[PDB]
C-alpha cells in the first residue's frame, strides 16, 4: 500500500471532518498565495490579478468528481506552463489499471463528502497517498488552471493540485519534461526516440506499447526561444508536449497506411493536414473504419500518417512499466 504522504491520513481526517461536520482545510497546502507560485505566479505578480479559492460545491450545484468516466478529453490546459505533466495525465488515462491506482475512483462531492480528495503518485521509488483539500484556483467564475471539457467535472483540477502540492506549488510546474510525469504515475522508465535516427520497426514499437498500455508522448523542436509555443501553418505547436494515443493501419489507396493518433493537452488546435478530422483521405477509406477511428470534434485529438508525424515531429517518448 501507498505511504501516506506527510502523514495525512486521507480516511481519518474525512471521517473527522464528516462528524465535525466540517470541510477539511488543508495546512499542508493552504489556499494562500505562496501555493500559486513564487515569481511568475507570485504574490506581486500581474498574472495572478483576480484569482480567488473556490471549492466545487462553492462554484455550481452538482459539482462532479468523475462524470463519463476518467479520460484524456478531461484534460484542458489552463494559464500554467505544465503541458508536460498534462500530457502525462491524458496518456494515463489510457491504461484503466495505473489510471484506478493514480485517480481513486468513488470520491464524490455528495455521499461521505468532506472537502477532502486523495490520489495516489509515485514519488522517489514509491507509492504514496496525497490529499488535498478541494480548493481550486478560479478566476470570473471558472479554473484558471486545469479543467475538464465537462465544466462540472473536478477530478483532473484535483489531480493537478495534488502535483503542485508535492511540488510546493503550481508555479513549481510550468516548464518541464513529459517523461517526469509519465514516470510520477507509473513507476516505469521513459526510453526517448530521436525520430530523424528512429528504427526501422519503431511504428511496431509504438504499436506494441499503446497496446501494454505504456504512456507516449512526442514534441517538436524549438531552434530558438522564439519558437517555445509558435503554432505552424499546419496548427502543430512547437515546444509542447503531446499524447500519443492511438495507432492503427488502414487500406487506402491500394495500400496499407499506417496512421498514428495524438492529443494536445490544449484540448483544442489541431493538425490540418492529410487525416485530420476533416481531411478528404477519410472519404477513401472503409466504412467501419471510418467510424472507429474519425471523429469530428475540436478536442485537441488527431490523425496523422505515420509518414507526415515523422516529417513533422521531432521527438518520442514511451514510459513503459516491465
Ligand atoms: C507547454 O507547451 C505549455 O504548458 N503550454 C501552455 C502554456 C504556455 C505558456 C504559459 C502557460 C501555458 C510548455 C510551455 C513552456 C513552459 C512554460 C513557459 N513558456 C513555454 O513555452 N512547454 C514545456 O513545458 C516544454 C515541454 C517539453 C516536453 C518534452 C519535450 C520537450 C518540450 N518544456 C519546457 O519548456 C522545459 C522543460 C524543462 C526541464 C528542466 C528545466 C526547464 C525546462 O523547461
Ligand atoms: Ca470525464
Ligand atoms: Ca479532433
Amino acid at each position: 500500500n501507498a505511504i501516506k504522504y506527510l502523514g495525512q491520513d486521507y480516511e481519518q481526517l474525512r471521517v473527522r471532518c464528516l462528524q465535525s461536520g466540517t470541510l477539511f482545510r488543508d495546512e499542508a497546502f493552504p489556499p494562500v498565495p505562496q501555493s500559486l507560485g513564487y515569481k511568475d505566479l507570485g504574490p506581486n505578480s500581474s498574472k495572478t490579478y483576480g484569482i480567488k479559492w473556490k471549492r466545487p460545491t462553492e462554484l455550481l450545484s452538482n459539482p462532479q468528481f468523475i462524470v463519463d468516466g476518467a479520460t484524456r478529453t478531461d484534460i484542458c490546459q489552463g494559464a500554467l506552463g505544465d503541458c508536460w505533466l498534462l500530457a502525462a495525465i491524458a496518456s494515463l488515462t489510457l491504461n484503466d489499471t495505473l489510471l484506478h491506482r493514480v485517480v481513486p475512483h468513488g470520491q464524490s462531492f455528495q455521499n461521505g463528502y468532506a472537502g477532502i480528495f486523495h490520489f495516489q503518485l509515485w514519488q522517489f521509488g514509491e507509492w504514496v497517498d496525497v490529499v488535498v483539500d478541494d480548493l481550486l484556483p478560479i478566476k470570473d467564475g471558472k479554473l484558471v488552471f486545469v479543467h475538464s471539457a465537462e465544466g462540472n467535472e473536478f477530478w483532473s483540477a484535483l489531480l493537478e493540485k495534488a502535483y503542485a502540492k508535492v511540488n510546493g506549488s503550481y508555479e513549481a510546474l510550468s516548464g518541464g519534461s513529459t517523461s517526469e510525469g509519465f514516470e510520477d504515475f507509473t513507476g516505469g522508465v521513459t526510453e526517448w526516440y530521436e525520430l530523424r535516427k528512429a528504427p526501422s520497426d519503431l511504428y511496431q514499437i509504438i504499436l506494441k506499447a499503446l497496446e501494454r498500455g505504456s504512456l507516449l508522448g512526442c514534441s517538436i523542436d524549438i531552434s530558438s526561444v522564439l519558437d517555445m509555443e509558435a503554432i505552424t501553418f499546419k496548427k502543430l505547436v512547437k515546444g509542447h508536449a503531446y499524447s500519443v494515443t492511438g495507432a492503427k493501419q488502414v487500406n487506402y489507396r491500394g495500400q496499407v497506411v499506417s496512421l498514428i493518433r495524438m492529443r494536445n493537452p490544449w484540448g483544442e488546435v489541431e493538425w490540418t493536414g492529410a487525416w485530420s478530422d476533416s481531411s478528404s483521405e477519410w472519404n477513401n477509406v472503409d466504412p467501419y473504419e471510418r467510424d472507429q477511428l474519425r471523429v469530428k470534434m475540436e478536442d485537441g485529438e488527431f490523425w496523422m500518417s505515420f509518414r507526415d508525424f515523422m516529417r513533422e515531429f521531432t521527438r518520442l517518448e514511451i514510459c513503459n512499466l516491465t
